[PDB]
């Protein structure tokens, strides 16, 4: 039927200052005929901020990821993630006198879910992304539910 899974993702930032953290939500679909599973997850991560900081956000991290999924026993699932990332820097409502500015890269990884509960699931996964000059190691982990 369908499975819900999401949590938070922290990663190291080579070329960037301070690590980042975002939220990941993903939807899953499978057919009883075979163990075929496809999932689509979105991630949004930003640099940590302090209370003294204003309400402005420096850059944002948007990304797309999805991959196949296989069912193993009632407490073990495996999946992979593939897609890209978007880096928005110096974003302003006014024109920047530039044709366009965008920094992106590709991501890849996979993880597994485990839990001694029929309706509760916890999973860990790791994925790396490279954007020509930026390389960070991000991992996504949280909960999982199956209708």
């Amino acid at each position: 039927t369908s499975t819900v899974t999401g949590g938070y993702a922290q990663s190291d930032a080579q070329g960037q200052m301070n690590k980042m953290g975002g939220f990941n939500l993903k939807y899953r679909y499978e057919e009883d005929n075979s163990p075929l599973g496809v999932i689509g997850s979105f991630t949004y991560t930003e640099k940590s901020r302090t209370a003294s900081s204003g309400d402005y956000n420096k850059n944002q991290y948007y990304g797309i990821t999805a991959g196949p999924a296989y069912r193993i026993n009632d407490w073990a699932s495996i999946y992979g993630v593939v897609g890209v990332g978007y880096g928005k820097f110096q974003t302003t409502e006014y024109p920047t006198y530039k044709n366009d500015t965008s920094d992106y890269g590709f991501s890849y990884g996979a993880g597994l879910q485990f839990n001694p509960m029929e309706n509760v699931a916890l999973d860990f996964s790791y994925e790396q992304s490279r954007i020509r000059s930026v390389d960070v190691g991000t991992w996504i982990a949280g909960v999982g539910y199956r209708f």
